[PDB]
């Protein structure tokens, strides 16, 4: 099982060069299913996902290959049924089933399973396909879906937000006969991105950003080259890096316009933020983060997936700061963590409540999921002495190259064996 | 947004009179849709969720108009479906489903989305409904309920306390053919009221307030006049108003027998209170209350729904007081928003462990739910200085006119634009 | 609703004899229902539990008696529909189902209800059996599942550990027509046991204890005589109620191999203890604990039955102890009941943070479950004062003669009316 093992003090300050959003990578993967002619998507990430997610592309059939970018010719599909050895790594793969359903009237993935920050259900998946004409059958822990024939576009209004099942609604309302319209649909980057993707692909999509996107079905799409955006949540992580570490630093392959939200939070406690075109920089100016108050939500809000990272932030502050998770009721698992290296955080309900401390020593930690092994691998940075980091390959789903880039910027961070 | 700006500290206390049962008055409204010739409801609350409940009855088809009664036409109901636009602003719009299903043979409900206090299934409508005879199918995020003929009744024990399922049990068992028997029956007042409508409609229920209630059906019911109960709810706030204010009041329009464990429990804390046929007053001679220990459960123990209130009753109270919530599982989302406010509380597990300040300070707290949302009003009432409540529609729909209800009693309370 | 009035403080220390497994136990009575000659099971302990199992037995036409062992023949079942009125007090007897699909060709047990210590599904039940053959349906809070003719064996990985669908899987794979192999079964010693008694009725399974069970099936079981294996959770209860009590004792009819990972926890808590083959003492020296660290986790981890008694060891311990509850999510309801006799504990996320006190008061305190209603007895005979237990009903699952077992160790306790 590596581990990181961490010692600080240490400061995080430098650059650092942003990759390609792991969250717009996973759904234009999937999206791909529909593609007629080849197709190149440049700028992904290399993480333990985006492989899982290959892989499976090909057990269908597609022909893949990689490296700074992914090849797929899908043109030749044949499987419709994704194996649970595949499938069973990643809740990303219920994005293949739209795809199937919409082009090839079939598609049977596994319900996902092994949860952590909350139940997560995929039901509004589940009832966006139905009500685009599919037959969802659940049995043998596998979501089957079906229609004989096309699709038909309807009105769908989303009960909650949610940007998977935006994903696959959109997807599948591309290769459906007539008009889609998804109200309330989610609003972030990867959902627009995405968009764009079938758009080159030659979908008929617009609204995408607002929360009513609407989608006219064509009957093939084909092939084209998109880039994928930046990495929002990579990019927060090492503007946290350096905000709780009093340091300062640059952001190389930016979207500034992805992150309004946590610029704001930042320049809440206390830091020196500057934006060009694609690139952001933070300084600190050698000073203390000051507590904020977050509360998440989804895009444009503050962003659920920055919550134990700015956790972090708080609980090595100045004050008191509340945090509310409202996305994800599971969410609090790198709290106690955090305590065991001096933190002070009472939970009640959805809030971490934050006491901050000036300096947490270093401790033995486990990761139980993507952002939490992240915030504490930037913890130990900053911690006193040794932080041993069990379980980092949670840190490997979103993360290409960390300990590299952290080290880069003047970490001391070091990968044991097991 | 509608937010409430409350300034406090201020004294509540003089009289409220106090209106229809929110939780009998929904009931009501769609057991309505069995009812075969005119209708008149009085002491109809003016709460959100009546005009929501009012739009798809006339959507369905029946004749609707109000104004200190609601005038209900049933007759010519011909949709069978709810329209989601109605639907997903209340939960209480499953209950047109057995009504439907009793009186036309099939119906249809949206699955009611939005949780806040817990996960909230309604697996134990469907549950009893087929076990009635009914056949439920789930797709696009709706409940199809279908029987060919009438239904069958049955011998439903049922699995836990449910007041919303025994309604629907209820209701539906009355156009049944022959005799059902509802075993763990919930023993509340507004299902007790609900029933009482249904037999002055002419249904044959015996033994409502019981755990164990009894219908034999029959094969149309007709109409009539019904008034429904007092709410102990709303009761229970304004008498918790005045004890965490030092008050005292009368609450006029009152039903006593319906609030025993609430009497009692203010009895605990300190309160001098008084009751009559229709009517309870507190005194707590100025005092302050004294912390009680409690546990939520079904009536006839300690409501649920008087939780969050007693929450900030024990934050002001002398002492510690626990309250275990136990009926349902995320309704701890008001402490945190109390503490902001200054109050010590621990939560472990379901207790929330209570501290008693003497003063809280005036904040800027957040409604997640109708209950909560009441009391983080009552407690900037109290507060040090300037509340406001943002989200304060959530207390709309429960509290008719309570701006104007609290600002006799001394309040002061504005509310802002947005 | 009988409590238990306990007083101490009080030093349990003496000698206990071990009872069989709860959790081998009801296992292996509903695999019976496979066995078509007479089955003999000896060390069955007398629990609530037990008892229903056996009236359900006896209710689908099996011939049951017993004594210190249970005697079945079930040569002649019949019913193949568990009653709802003995259903609805176990979990457990959803695995009747199994037996009767793969023996019979239909079952239908009732969904279990009434929750405690997380949602519980049985999802993992219901995937193993389709996959292995069966049509399930959920209807009228039943579970029907049926096949026409036999099973037929399958390649099962399973998604998650789970003991009991691990059963489930591997009772039903006996009479289905070829070879199973489960992935990632469950390695519980009362899997391993019920395998055993599977395969003295002449079943072809190996590889239990292991992460691999294989079944290949054959046509029909025959009968025999299994004896239980010692219960290694009513063993660390033993245990534990003598480190925390600066005891020392002696378990016999144990088991030591089943129960290392707690041996070495107490060995951490700083206790001297010994074993031989088919006993453990375990010497505190007149001592304290000293707080420990648990992560529960599937077997042979430290046990989630367990982490109620190590949450009150830690909170008489010197020290500070972490435990995180990782396979149940809402087993920490005996925390704020030990808190009321004086504990200190922060919950955060899943864990508990526990700061050791040198003696607790007793209290009045309610069990909410199993293991907590131990765990609250024990604490009350180490309190104090004196400790009432109301529920004590929970205990009675579990603990065959707990009374007499614990006041042969010196306590005293006293089972009051209600
Ligand atoms: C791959 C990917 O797009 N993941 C991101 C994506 O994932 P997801 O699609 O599940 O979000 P979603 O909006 O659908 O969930 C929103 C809320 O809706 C509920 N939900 C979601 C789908 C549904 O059918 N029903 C439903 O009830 C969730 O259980 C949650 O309570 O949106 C969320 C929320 O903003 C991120 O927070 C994820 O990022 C993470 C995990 F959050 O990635 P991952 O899936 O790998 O685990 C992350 O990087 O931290
Ligand atoms: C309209 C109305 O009758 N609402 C009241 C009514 O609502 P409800 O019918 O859902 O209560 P119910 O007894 O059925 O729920 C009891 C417990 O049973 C579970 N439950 C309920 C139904 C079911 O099919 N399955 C099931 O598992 C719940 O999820 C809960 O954990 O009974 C509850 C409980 O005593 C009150 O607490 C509600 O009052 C509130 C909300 F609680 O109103 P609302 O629905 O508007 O939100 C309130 O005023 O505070
Ligand atoms: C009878 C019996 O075998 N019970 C023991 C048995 O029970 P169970 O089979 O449900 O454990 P299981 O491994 O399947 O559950 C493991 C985890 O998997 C989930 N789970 C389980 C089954 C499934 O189909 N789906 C699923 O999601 C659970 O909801 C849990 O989160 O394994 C557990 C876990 O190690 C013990 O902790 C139980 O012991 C207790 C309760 F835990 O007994 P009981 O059932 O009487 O309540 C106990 O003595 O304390």
């Amino acid at each position: 099982m590596d581990k990181f093992r961490v010692q600080g003090p240490t400061k995080l300050q430098g650059e650092v060069t942003i990759s390609g959003a792991k969250n717009a990578a996973l759904p234009i993967l999937f999206a791909a299913l529909l593609a007629e002619e080849p197709v190149e998507i440049q700028n992904v990430p290399k993480l333990k996902d985006v492989d899982t997610s290959m892989k499976l592309l090909s057990q269908l059939g597609a022909k893949v290959e990689r490296n700074g970018s992914v090849h797929i010719d899908a043109r030749d599909v044949n499987v419709f049924c994704a194996p649970y050895d595949l499938v069973k790594t990643m809740r990303a793969s219920i994005w293949a089933l739209g795809p199937l359903v919409a082009r090839f009237g079939q598609g049977q993935v596994s319900l996902p399973g092994g949860a952590t920050i909350g139940a997560r259900p995929v039901d509004l998946h589940i009832s966006g396909l139905e009500q685009l004409g599919a037959t969802i059958k659940l049995e043998e822990g596998y979501v089957k879906a079906s229609v004989d024939g096309r699709l038909k576009g309807a009105h769908i209004v989303m009960d909650k937000v949610s940007v998977g099942a935006t994903v696959t609604i959109m997807c599948a309302a591309t290769l459906a006969e007539g008009t889609t319209i998804i109200e309330n649909a989610a609003r972030e980057p990867e959902i627009v991105d995405t968009a764009n993707f079938l758009i080159t692909l030659g979908a008929k999509i617009s609204g995408q950003g607002t929360d009513r996107i609407v989608i006219e079905g064509v009957e093939r799409l084909g092939g084209g080259v998109y880039r994928v955006l930046p990495d929002r949540i990579e990019t927060g992580t090492f503007l946290v890096a350096a905000a709780i570490s009093r340091g300062k630093i640059i952001c190389r392959n930016a979207q500034p316009d992805t992150l309004d939200a946590v610029l704001a939070k930042l320049r809440d406690a206390g830091a020196d933020i500057e934006v060009g075109e694609d690139w952001i920089s933070l300084d600190m100016h050698g000073k203390r983060p000051k507590a904020v108050n977050v509360r998440t939500a989804p895009h444009p809000a503050f962003p659920t997936d920055m919550q134990a990272q700015f956790t972090l932030l708080n609980l090595v502050a100045e004050g008191t700061g509340f945090i509310t998770e409202t996305v994800f009721e599971n969410r609090f698992m790198h709290v106690p963590e955090l305590s065991r290296m001096g933190a002070h955080a009472e939970i009640e309900s959805n809030t971490v409540i934050c006491h901050g401390v000036e300096k947490l020593s270093g401790a033995q930690v486990m990761a139980t999921d993507l952002r939490a092994s992240a915030s504490l691998v930037l913890a130990g940075c900053i911690a006193e002495g040794t932080t041993v980091v069990d379980r980092i390959y949670h840190i490997d789903r979103g993360y290409e190259r960390i300990e590299d880039k952290l080290r880069a910027l003047g970490a001391n961070i070091e990968r044991v064996k097991g």
